[PDB]
């Protein structure tokens, strides 16, 4: 397994804490000089916040562990393709690369419907780097939605 | 046949919204201020913080968002208007969309950053499984008014 697939295996152990608490499994690690300085996952439900998604989460930890908003020579590796609200955090935060695992066909904004990740009239743009650990991080969510109809 | 006159509602709420951004001028940020109404009353009023608290996400629209739907108990701010001076950038938008606002008013144009109108609309994507009812240009001059005073001394 190659780095990047390495560091996405930490944000799947993430994506797996929020499915234990019945949120939808999505993870998130942040990496500056091969040390994760931040990891999160969603909590949308349990917290009732809007905002928590795993990148939200993790940048904001990171800012605060560190220091800074301009997390320069940060590397994102996330589950699933950033919405918009995380792809401008992820502008807003000057971090370098985001990597993700599955991509998001009905509403991703780093490669879908738009890539705010790569548009060149912001100050600053991202490395991309997709479906690292795909089948995995895809199958991860069909897989907790179809165990959610079953409850019923 | 009367004297005196008024404001409407929505230069009311963003007069408060200006307040906010006058207290983030006098700390040195970027003078951008939000308020959130809901039900009629405003639940929420932030102004940017990223330099005070160096946390890139401190813009007024994410702490008000976020401080409604703490206060509220729910991630969906159903029926809300966003009141903010400028243009929301991508972060604030999707956050807007996120969280079901129902309205967005701001006040100028962002024109190097804003994704309500100028670069892109994310407000009112198809695309997106929500879409916000947008109004500018609400008192345009006193908001911009602020924006290129602080860049015209940066400049300097
Ligand atoms: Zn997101
Ligand atoms: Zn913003």
């Amino acid at each position: 397994m190659t780095q990047d697939e390495l560091y996405m295996k930490e944000a799947i152990k993430e994506a797996k804490k929020a499915e234990e608490k019945g949120e939808v499994p999505i993870g998130a690690v942040l990496v500056i000089n091969g040390e994760i300085i931040a990891r999160a996952h969603n909590l949308r439900e349990t917290e009732q916040r809007s905002i928590a998604h795993a990148e939200m989460l993790v940048i904001d930890e990171a800012c605060k562990a560190l220091g800074t908003w301009r997390l320069e020579g940060a590397t994102l590796y996330v589950t699933l393709e950033p919405c918009p609200m995380c792809a401008g955090a992820v502008v807003l935060s000057r971090v370098e690369k985001v990597v993700f695992g599955a991509f998001d066909p009905k509403g991703g904004c780093s490669g879908t419907l738009m890539n705010l990740l790569q548009e060149e009239r912001f100050n600053h743009q991202a490395e991309v780097v997709s479906g690292v650990l795909e089948e995995e991080c895809g199958g991860m969510l069909s897989a907790f939605f179809r165990e959610l109809r079953k409850k019923k």
